[PDB]
């Protein structure tokens, strides 16, 4: 994700919505924290058990911290168990559907 | 869209993000206002020229009004020129990508 981005907020207390100029990302808060903790601790089970879970409301500050850290991870793409950390949609798919250039 | 929904906010001063239990919708603010005005005025060019344009910031109250009205339109799907008013993504596509049931 580009270093210029906009955080749109939380969805379903499960995903952080954040976009750059190319994509809107839906970032799984659990998988992201698990990856962050795994890269520090090198322990899959420990990283999992201490991380936030889906269904927990996060403060705006905590969300900012997580997204900033996400960009600097060695593997921002998949958790240590191989699950994709995020879903993404190209912004052009949204614009083009309604007839706008992007 | 179901009568129970959550407005997530504006994106790019162009789309209103709103979800129910099934889909996340990206609603084009211009096309929506144009449809609203067209259903009142029955005049395509007049409805277009008086409507908000992309790139205009909208207040939270104005966004609420538009989304409430959207649900009651005779045609909430396409503007009078035939363009889709919104893009939608099934929530299950987002959940399933990260390995979650939905
Ligand atoms: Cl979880
Ligand atoms: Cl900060
Ligand atoms: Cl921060
Ligand atoms: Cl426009
Ligand atoms: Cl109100
Ligand atoms: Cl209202
Ligand atoms: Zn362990
Ligand atoms: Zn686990
Ligand atoms: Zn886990
Ligand atoms: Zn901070
Ligand atoms: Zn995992
Ligand atoms: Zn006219
Ligand atoms: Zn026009
Ligand atoms: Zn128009
Ligand atoms: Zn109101
Ligand atoms: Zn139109």
């Amino acid at each position: 994700m580009k270093p210029t981005y906009e955080i749109l907020g939380q969805m379903d207390e499960t995903f952080i919505l954040v976009k750059d100029s190319e994509y809107l990302y839906f970032v799984d808060q659990h998988l992201l924290e698990e990856r962050i903790n795994y890269e520090k601790l090198k322990d899959e089970n420990l990283a999992c058990r201490i991380s936030v879970k889906a269904g927990q409301k996060l403060s705006e500050e905590k969300i900012r911290e997580l997204i900033k850290t996400w960009r600097n991870l060695e593997n921002p793409h998949v958790c240590p168990h191989g699950r994709p950390i995020y879903y993404k949609i190209p912004l052009r798919e949204i614009y083009e559907k309604v007839g706008r250039n992007y």
